[PDB]
């Protein structure tokens, strides 16, 4: 098929960077150039740039950043390339680096520290899954996305990630000395990597000391080489057994005895709570997604596009909220059985019978509603096509949008979107005829054989 995904979106443009934005603030440096608060000229929204000067050649980090889809990962919108510059536009997080909270707060609530690493470990499930691996995580490197109570947490910074494959292993150096795994330091590592580093981070959200300490960089890494660390500091007096066995698993010295990722969610501990839902927007959530019913190609990219690159963090807050309560497994996916569970557990709460249900009917209902929202035929509905899906239809579907949507769609500005700029959207050289033909048997209005504003806005509009 033609698979819409957020990433397609993320085209190389070839209009210049300051024709479309200004530059506010320094916000710092990232693993190879600055990132600067930008503000859209026209629409005066804020995103954060990373700017990268040619003469410092691999647009690398653009291209994982579009396979990648998750509420724990940093958003891309698009990216622009000059004489002597690149530009990388993404979402920005208000809440600032885990770092100076936690030079702050000092010490983490088991809550807080299981809800956190919750989310960085289903990033990387996710990541490690895409044949991804991050290298370089740290608190500097997971933000805040706002300055809420507890906010959600970001992944940032794939500027040192790369592809790896499980055939052959990486030899590059690379990471933070607090945070580097042994192997690393070997010369010869895999994804495990980032699990250590995350255990790392843990260890230090729950006690505020690193496990692995020294005078200077140097020092750090000989202890952190050797892999021996102690709980054996008076604040580990607090803290319970399955976080200690949790970090012990994580920070196991040898790769292969070292817990996977996608394993340590399934820990004990990482399901330490206390934060619940109202039952009204729940019920909007499950109602909207059940009644999407699914479409012709170009009303897919609309929507697809609306939901995933023109919806701010404050409207997705309860949205990404409930995602990841009904994600139970934390992969960052929702399969056929979460859906399934997600529908009871609201029954639940609504009083209504478990044991009077026809499994197989809800079962046959749901494999309906997957077919109709997983826009791109992967089997799973990731945290963009939920949102599109889930988000009220009169709220994404603003007057607003639409008009930023048309207008991204019409490329050559001619106030009509042809089956060529459809075929651009997709990244992909031609829309087959037969799929065309689909789209404008539902949508031609005047029938001049191309989709018009009004064309386009009626489409959506049902
Ligand atoms: N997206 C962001 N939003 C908010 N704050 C951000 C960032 C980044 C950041 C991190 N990685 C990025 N890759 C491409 C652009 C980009 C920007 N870095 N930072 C801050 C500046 C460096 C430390 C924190
Ligand atoms: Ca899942
Ligand atoms: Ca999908
Ligand atoms: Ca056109
Ligand atoms: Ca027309």
């Amino acid at each position: 098929k033609l698979a819409a995904t957020p990433g397609m979106f993320v085209q190389h443009s070839t209009a210049a960077f300051s024709d479309r934005y200004k530059g506010q603030r320094v916000l710092g440096k990232g693993s190879f150039g600055e990132v600067i608060l930008c503000k859209d000229k026209v629409t005066g929204q804020e995103y954060a740039v990373k700017v990268i000067s040619k003469r410092q050649l691999l647009l690398k980090e653009v291209e994982l950043l579009k396979k990648l889809d998750h509420p724990n990962i940093m958003k891309l919108y698009e990216f622009f390339e000059d004489k002597g510059y690149f530009y990388l536009v993404t979402e920005v997080y208000t809440g600032g680096e885990l770092f100076d909270e936690i030079i702050s707060r000092k010490r983490f609530s088991e809550v807080d520290a299981a809800r956190i690493i919750r989310q960085v470990l289903s990033g990387i499930t996710y990541m490690h899954k895409n044949k991804i691996v991050h290298r370089d995580l740290k608190p500097e490197n997971l933000l805040l996305e706002n300055k809420r109570k507890d906010a959600n947490i970001r992944i940032i910074d794939f500027g040192l990630s790369t592809h790896f494959e499980s055939t052959k292993k990486m030899k590059d150096k690379i990471g933070t000395a607090y945070y580097i795994a042994p192997e690393v330091l070997h010369g010869t590592y895999d994804e495990k990597c980032d699990v250590w580093s995350t255990g790392v981070i843990l260890y230090i959200l729950l006690s505020g000391c690193p496990p692995f300490n020294g005078a200077n960089e140097f020092d750090i890494l000989k202890k952190v080489e050797k892999g021996k660390f102690t709980f054996d500091l008076p604040q580990w007096k607090k803290v319970s057994e399955p976080a200690k066995d949790l970090i012990r698993k994580m920070l196991a010295y040898v790769p292969t005895m070292r817990i996977s990722a996608r394993d340590a969610l399934e820990h004990e501990w990482l399901k330490t709570t206390d934060d619940s839902i109202d039952v009204p927007s729940l019920e909007s959530t499950i109602l909207n997604i059940r009644q999407f019913q699914g479409t012709q190609k170009l009303a897919a990219a609309a929507l697809l596009y609306m939901g995933s690159k023109l919806t701010t963090n404050e409207e997705t807050v309860e949205l990404n909220k409930i995602f990841q309560r009904m994600d139970k497994n934390g992969d960052g996916q929702l399969d056929k059985q979460e859906l399934m569970e997600g529908y009871v557990e609201l029954m639940k709460l609504k009083g209504e019978d478990v044991s009077a249900l026809d499994q197989s009917a809800i079962e046959f209902e749901v494999e309906q509603v997957l077919d109709a929202v997983d826009f791109d035929k992967n089997g799973f509905i990731e945290y963009s096509e939920f949102v599109t899906v889930a988000m009220d239809r009169k709220t994404l579907l603003s007057r607003q949008r639409l008009e930023r949507a048309f207008g991204m769609f019409d490329a050559d500005g001619s106030g009509k979107i042809s089956s060529s700029e459809l075929a651009t959207i997709f990244g992909v050289s031609e829309v087959d005829s037969e799929t065309w033909r689909r789209v404008l048997a539902e949508v031609d209005r005047n029938n001049d054989g191309e989709v018009d504003f009004e064309e386009f806005r009626q489409m959506l509009l049902k």
